[PDB]
């Protein structure tokens, strides 16, 4: 009976984590928007990743609700094991998302360096200078650092980001089906 409450907890926790991720990515975009014409463009760009995360959040919540039915008349084994499986899927999604966040953190820094000029926000140069996680090659190429050009630069990066979010949604729908 409280089992339904526990599944509800799965949904709610997942929603919280997803909203946190959403805020992180929004912070990426906001940090990039420093720096009136390109700003509106980036703010437009920032709406699609939020939509993708709202999909992931909603797909999981929809799955759990429709799976409550199977939980009431099944063995305790199925309940505990299934709960475990759902937790695993959620953790998978969150791990992939966090990896994606790291990737686009480096992408953000790259964008700020190549175009934007804080230069207080372009104190990314010190973070790049101290970054021991990137190759010295990339470091070298980066420390050397109008609109149609910016579009030309961020279009592959942004399209790849949304593509990764789109395939992640596909992975989620596949993994949920395997336990559906």
């Amino acid at each position: 009976n409280n089992i339904i409450e526990e599944f509800d907890k799965l949904s709610d926790d997942f929603s919280n984590d997803i909203n946190a991720t959403k805020q992180t990515i929004k912070d990426l975009f906001l940090d990039i928007e420093a720096s009136d014409d390109v700003v509106k463009l980036l703010s437009k760009y920032s709406f699609v990743p939020e939509e993708k995360l709202n999909i992931i959040d909603g797909i999981l919540r929809s799955f759990i609700e429709n799976n409550k039915t199977h939980v009431i008349n099944s063995s305790n084994a199925y309940i505990y094991i299934q709960k475990e499986k759902i937790k695993n899927v959620c953790n998978f999604i969150l791990k992939k998302l966090n990896s994606l966040i790291q990737i686009n953190e480096l992408n953000k820094s790259h964008i700020i360096l190549k175009y934007g000029k804080g230069e207080a926000k372009k104190g990314v140069l010190e973070s790049i200078k101290n970054n021991d996680d990137i190759s010295k090659n990339l470091k070298s190429e980066l420390l050397k650092y109008r609109v149609s050009e910016l579009i030309n630069f961020i279009t592959p990066i942004y399209d790849d980001f949304i593509k990764n979010l789109t395939d992640l949604i596909n992975d989620l729908q596949i993994k949920l089906k395997n336990i559906s």
